[PDB]
């Protein structure tokens, strides 16, 4: 599951993933965190 701190954050990682990045790599690039969970925690609400 990835969780986002901001909405920008969010959104950059969206378009970050469109040519297939990984997402541990977008991750990194934004500031965005994968989790083993589905519950984002208040910190990274978007």
């Amino acid at each position: 599951t990835t969780c986002c701190p901001s909405i920008v954050a969010r959104s950059n990682f969206n378009v970050c993933r469109l040519p297939g990045t990984s997402e541990a790599i977008c991750a990194t690039y934004t500031g965005c965190i994968i989790i083993p969970g589905a519950t984002c925690p208040g910190d990274y609400a978007n």
